[PDB]
């Protein structure tokens, strides 16, 4: 679903963004 993709992008982004930086720290 595209409509749900917008709101889901943030959730998936905050999940990878946190793990993406953690690997560095």
């Amino acid at each position: 679903q595209r409509s749900n993709f917008h709101p889901l992008a943030a959730s998936f982004i905050v999940r990878c963004a946190f793990e993406h930086s953690r690997r560095f720290t």
